[PDB]
């Protein structure tokens, strides 16, 4: 999430794909 | 906070206004 940014949804961009975004906030909450 | 940068204070800036900043850490710590 620090390297990328969110804008809109995935129903507009042509050729878009799926992946898993590793949020740095997640493991720190579980630590 | 990810789209704005903090510097100085609200006494030196001329014509500054007041607003609420969305802290991404707030709903994550509450969740």
């Amino acid at each position: 999430t620090d390297n990328t940014f969110v804008s809109g949804n995935c129903d507009v961009v042509i050729g878009i794909v799926n992946n898993t975004v590793y949020d740095p906030l997640q493991p720190e909450l579980d630590s």
